[PDB]
């Protein structure tokens, strides 16, 4: 039985706060304590706490952790708009699915790192999300190992991207140092570096790594372009 | 003061069976045990403890938990062999640093989150490993942005598809369930999805999900080329 077709037991009122509780009640309060404190502080029982529930009481919806994490990508996931079809244009299909997937991440950091470790999510927002996104090319004469390689290139470029972002993040929140004020810090030892001629391309990329022209948004957006030109190459021979 | 230049003091013996300690001891041990239990278990209290030695004996060497990740995520960078110039070959010095790479994670699993959530590591190895992948590519008539956003495409395709691997790895590792259990288990829901018709896609692409016709060594490969297809379709429009 797959915990997306585990038949949902009725919601059922604790002899605490009095209140009824369900699967998806659980789910977004799982969501709402990982956006603030990542999906390792999200226990079980410290949700239970933000219900003012007994923690057995959830695991009658959400048999373990795992699960709950599960269900916690697939929720998020839903927030997600697109267009119910990707209609004729795939570039600004997967341009617009893009976004929104960066947003997501931006809004629930710890995707940068639940997002596909090991086993995909075949729940339904994730299955409808890939269907827009495969659909997009799955117009062409492809076989379907090109098809997912280049979608794979794709779905990389945007992760990669977004979780150096999220990274950044994270790390300001806990150490107080931002990318700014990190970079400004490491100008003596990086002049060193330049100095000792060691590097030459360390050097010759220093201004634009320590002080970038373009800001993240215009340099995601930039990279995509280029992505898909390459698909539309690849698309093109075939 | 960089961790990279803070004078290493002089080898220190304890009154602890009483061998003498260095910071590359530290990280050296640190490495043991984070690729066996993850970079969370190798605190400075266990490391300690697999050294035989004082916990305050390692911050001597070693102040945070924080330097001592970054002193590990270089040393094992240091295991890679490429040759000390990438040659007139650029495809093949970057499928050699691909190759590299890729063993270099699965040796040291923990990488596929250490590796540059935030800021980049600047210490010897990693800043020699570097110079010879942006060296493939510094010998063209780039712009300094054009530069990364290309080394950034193929650092992207190499990283995210090694996570990917190595989550299918560490999710066996945790779950007793591996790949293919995984798949064989999914394969009655799989069916459901399919005979619904609500997924297309999803139906189009199970066979190559759940039993792909090439395994990961074959398309790590594969999926490489067709980067390096289209780099190369940037440098003669350049």
């Amino acid at each position: 039985v797959s915990i997306w077709m585990h038949p949902e037991p009725a919601g059922r009122r604790s002899a605490r706060s009095h209140r009824t509780l369900s699967r998806d009640q659980i789910v977004r309060a799982a969501v709402k304590v990982a956006d603030t404190e990542g999906v390792e502080a999200a226990s079980m029982r410290r949700v239970a706490a933000e219900l003012g529930a007994g923690t057995m009481s959830l695991y009658y919806y959400v048999p373990t952790k795992e699960d709950l994490v599960e269900l916690m990508v697939d929720e998020v996931i839903g927030e997600t708009r697109l267009p119910d079809r990707p209609g004729p244009d795939w570039r600004a299909a997967l341009t617009l699915a893009a976004n929104e997937k960066r947003a997501l991440w931006l809004r629930h950091p710890w995707l940068a790192t639940a997002w596909r470790n090991g086993h995909p999510v075949w729940g339904p927002n994730s299955l409808r999300q890939q269907e827009f996104v495969l659909g997009t090319l799955g117009v062409f004469d492809l076989q379907v190992d090109e098809l997912l390689s280049l979608i794979g290139l794709y779905n990389g470029y945007v992760e990669s991207f977004v979780r150096n972002e999220v990274g950044w993040l994270e790390e300001a929140r806990r150490t107080k140092v931002d990318m700014r004020e990190w970079m400004r810090r490491s100008g003596p030892y990086a002049q060193q570096l330049v100095d000792s001629g060691e590097y030459p391309m360390f050097a010759r990329v220093l201004a634009e790594t320590v002080a970038p022209h373009m800001g993240p948004d215009q340099r995601f957006r930039s990279g995509l372009e280029r992505l898909l030109d390459s698909i539309g190459a690849s698309l093109d021979r075939l």
